[PDB]
């Protein structure tokens, strides 16, 4: 076949450079140009256009300009409010919209023509909550950022159903980082095993300020519901004797996903910076992670099924496309190991539900593997903590001393008690 | 031609609407409650419906007149947990024991 | 008594955590008094549970 057009529908950045996922987006596709080896005599071309990521009017519009003069997929608006209006578009098109980002699920949605490379949180709340468990917690108190960040959480809020979590729910102030209003709160209530659920830009405005209260001692531990505390700055944090835990996707130990990276920066070689954010160079955040694994696991299905060509569809005068229902499958059914490990998709949903997640903590070596959850698995701890091997003791007890004695009356005569005795 | 789009009563479709509503300058009166994003800069839309806002207040001040100590909150919807945000963040401040299923 | 010349005082502050001195009496100069609380900050000594 031939040129078989992406399309991609990017956000607004407005005299800067390019977004991180836009320039994500544009090195998967300038990768398998010119390895002959993925995609032999095909030659891939994309089409970005750019959206407000808060006016589903605009993301209608460019949805409806790229069905125009043709795509053979949609790499999602990334935004909740807009990921669903070009949803719908691209359902009632045939075409599909492969998502990066995380959007509510409305629960009667009756749709099929999506896939979503981001982790979902219905995973990721019972990895969470498997976690303060092998802490042996009883006393969280979770900490969300908006709104929406209840139904990221809504299978660890159900959780002291079944066990003995006694949760203390807070939200941080509306947009600005000045959260010390709520961490006076939280000193108050003893509050020392926090669940934060930023990003990793509010990840950082936190502990500039839970570092300047008085709150990063060794009586604290953070879990933080990030994908990307990796590319984060911990040098002000990592003597202080704080326990970080977090989740982290990008498998930076292989040596051909690492390579990558520095081949990222490369291609970035600017990273506008800013170094009062408590923010490490960028290392490929987890938003552009999974759009470098979105080109490659359709590049799979575009493998296996020569026959498609891109053709005109319009938007009012709606009309399924010919191989929709067909080359679907080959992406549902798909499998790649891209950058975050293995990729599979769940057939009934299309969202990745069994994946694989390293769980990192802070030591004074720096942000170091302590583990491996797998969905089917669980934790794997790698428990051994070698630097001090020898940790603790136990006491020698009761012991209960049996008494060899026979009876003998007056001595040991038994009871003429009307009842079993024990 | 039309002079006010009267609510399609959706979480989905609202939404789909209400930027439609936003550009065309018509306005967008809603009669359901529904999900606004913290920064959606829209205001061409009302919507006519008692905010879950206000009736948490309602349910707070209700649930501490009565003295309940042990509620046990239940949805029926993973957007309901938004609708109840204010009773969820309730144990932060009082002696309330929450539960929910 | 501190490190020699240089402000890595961080090996002293490492003792000082585990014999829970609590009380501290400093006699730096203004100079090596903001050097130290740099690494006192970065060290978790800062707390409601020092003077
Ligand atoms: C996406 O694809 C998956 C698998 O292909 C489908 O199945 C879901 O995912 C897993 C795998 O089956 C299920 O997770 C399990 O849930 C248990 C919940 O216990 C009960 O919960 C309620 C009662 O409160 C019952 O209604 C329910 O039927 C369960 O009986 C967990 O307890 C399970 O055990 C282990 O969990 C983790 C390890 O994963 C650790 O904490 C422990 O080792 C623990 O033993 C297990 O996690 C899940 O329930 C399945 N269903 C759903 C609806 O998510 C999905 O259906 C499919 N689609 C979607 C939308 O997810
Ligand atoms: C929580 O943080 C503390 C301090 O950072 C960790 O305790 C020490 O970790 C180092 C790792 O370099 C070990 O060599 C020490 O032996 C540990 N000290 C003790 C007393 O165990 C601790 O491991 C962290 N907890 C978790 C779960 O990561
Ligand atoms: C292209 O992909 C193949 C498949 O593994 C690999 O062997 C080769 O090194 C890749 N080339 C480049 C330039 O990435
Ligand atoms: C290259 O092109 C030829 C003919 O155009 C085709 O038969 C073949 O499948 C293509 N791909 C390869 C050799 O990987
Ligand atoms: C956890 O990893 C170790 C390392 O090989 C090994 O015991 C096994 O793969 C895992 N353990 C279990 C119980 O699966």
């Amino acid at each position: 076949t031939h040129v078989l057009r992406f399309g991609g529908i990017f956000e607004y950045v407005e005299s800067g450079p390019m977004g991180a996922e836009e320039l994500a987006f544009r090195f998967a596709v300038n990768t398998i140009n010119r390895n002959r080896t993925l995609l032999p005599n095909t030659t891939l071309t994309y089409d970005t256009q750019k959206i407000n990521l808060y006016d589903s009017f605009e993301a209608s519009k460019k949805a409806c300009d790229q069905l125009s003069l043709g795509v053979a997929a949609i790499f999602g608006p990334s935004h909740s409010s807009s990921a669903n209006a070009v949803q719908s578009i691209c359902n009632a098109l045939g075409v599909p919209h492969i998502q990066t980002r995380w959007k509510h699920q409305v629960s009667d949605n009756k749709d099929s023509f999506y896939v979503s490379l981001y982790p979902d949180f219905s995973s990721l709340s019972r990895a969470i909550l498997d976690l303060v468990q092998f802490f042996k917690w009883k006393t969280v108190t979770v900490v969300y950022d908006d709104s929406t960040g209840l139904i990221r959480l809504q299978e660890l809020i159900k959780a002291p159903s079944r066990y003995n979590l006694r949760l203390k729910i807070r939200q941080l102030p509306a947009d600005t980082k000045d959260a010390k209003p709520l961490l006076k709160e939280m000193k108050r209530g003893k509050e020392f095993h926090v669940i934060f659920d930023c990003s990793h830009e509010m990840a950082a405005g936190i502990l500039k300020q839970a570092l300047a209260m008085g709150m990063m001692t060794e009586y604290y531990h953070y879990i933080f519901t990030t994908l990307d505390l990796f590319a984060l700055d911990v040098e002000p944090y990592r003597y202080s004797g704080v326990n970080m835990t977090g989740f982290r996707i990008l498998n930076t130990e292989n040596t051909q996903v690492s390579s990558i990276i520095e081949k990222w920066s490369m291609e970035r070689l600017q990273a506008p910076p800013k170094p009062d954010s408590g923010l490490l160079d960028g290392f490929m955040t987890t938003d552009a992670a999974l759009m470098y694994d979105a080109v490659h696991v359709v590049s799979v299905a575009v493998q296996q099924f020569p026959q498609m060509t891109v053709s005109s569809l319009q938007c009012n005068r709606h009309k399924p496309w010919r191989f929709g229902t067909r080359f679907m499958s080959l992406i549902k059914e798909a499998h790649w190991e891209g950058l975050t490990g293995r990729i599979t998709f769940n057939k009934t949903n299309g969202l990745r539900t069994d994946f694989d997640l390293d769980v990192i903590s802070l030591k004074e070596e720096g942000l170091e593997k302590i583990g491996t959850w797998d969905p089917a698995s669980g934790l794997n701890m790698t428990e051994s903590q070698k630097g001090k091997p020898a940790n603790i003791t136990d006491s020698l007890s009761n012991r209960s001393l049996i008494v060899t004695t026979i009876l003998e009356e007056p001595y040991v005569l038994f009871k003429k008690s009307d009842k079993p005795l024990y």
